[PDB]
């Protein structure tokens, strides 16, 4: 229950923030939890994008955030989203983070003006030293524009001790191949996730630690299974798995996670299908697709 504890092994799962009539419905939040916990899932993320960060006000954080830990338990680690554009609002939202209990952090690359890579290293090191909690680069260029280059990455894991991984989101082979390498040879232990649930078989192959994922929201025993077959040397079985969740993972994009992910929980029973405006619930079509995808997955 703490300081390795952050380096958690299979999936992380990057939990949404159920809502009802406007508030947060903990009640549902709590129920999708203990379907987390129950299933083998070994980390939460918290009020990532996932979780609609961007339209959650600061007193809901908290109180999602402080019953996130009780129903855990310790557990397993509870990481708050944190990142964001100034290192002003960051460090804050860290510093909450800490006092009410997480475990660790997960922090975006900065996006504004051309961020070297010098000024990553320099964004990630001025959080490290104001804080006792476990850091996650978030590196998703796909979104931001900005790369932590792998070289970048292994200077963090060599000098900042209390980084613990990356969140790789940068889906490209050639990056992921070169993450996993020069991180661990700068520290063995240094914990790279794949950001992406596609790519999740390619990183453990690859040398990698697990995923920070959207789907386990609705299959979590599936993304579980395709993780921990693959450590038990079972690679047929673990690309089993991954080849009949190709389905399931390419139906939670069809619009903009977490759109199609609460709908699926709600045709699931967990959740109110609600959304935070600009975010809508999901189309009919998408609903459909859902439906039966859900269906052959056997989880509807």
């Amino acid at each position: 229950g703490i300081d390795p504890f952050t380096m958690f092994r299979g999936v992380g799962t990057a939990i949404v923030t159920p809502f009802k009539n406007g508030e947060l419905d903990l009640e549902s939040y709590e129920r999708l939890v203990r379907y987390q916990l129950e299933n083998g899932v070994n980390a939460l993320i918290v009020l990532g994008t996932t979780g609609e960060s961007p339209t959650v006000n600061e007193d809901e954080r908290e109180k999602l955030v402080s019953r996130t830990l009780e129903i855990v338990d310790g557990k397993i680690p509870v990481i708050v989203g944190a990142g964001t554009n100034s290192t002003e609002k960051t460090l804050k939202l860290v510093k909450q983070a800490e006092k009410l209990g997480a475990n660790g952090v997960l922090v975006v690359t900065p996006y504004y003006n051309k961020p070297t890579q010098e000024g990553l290293y320099q964004h990630y090191k001025y959080i490290s030293e104001r804080t006792d909690l476990g850091i996650v680069v978030y590196n998703v260029p796909g979104r931001t524009g900005v790369n932590v280059l792998p070289e970048t990455a292994a200077r963090i894991a060599a000098d900042l001790k209390n980084v613990v991984g990356i969140k790789e989101a940068n889906p490209a082979a050639a990056q992921i191949d070169r993450t996993v390498s020069l991180t661990k040879q700068a520290r063995s232990d240094f914990m790279v996730w794949s950001g992406n649930d596609d790519r999740t078989f390619y990183l453990l192959c690859a040398g990698g630690d697990g995923v920070i994922s959207v789907v386990s929201n609705v299959a979590p025993k599936q993304m579980v299974e395709l993780c921990a077959e693959y450590f038990s040397g079972n690679l047929e079985k673990s690309r089993e798995v991954h080849r009949k969740l190709r389905p399931l993972m390419k139906a939670l994009f069809v619009e903009t996670n977490p759109i199609p992910v609460k709908a699926a929980l709600n045709l699931m029973g967990f959740i109110e299908n609600e959304l935070r405006l600009p975010l809508v619930p999901a189309s009919e079509k998408t609903v459909e697709l859902l439906r039966n995808v859900l269906k052959e997955s056997g989880l509807l």
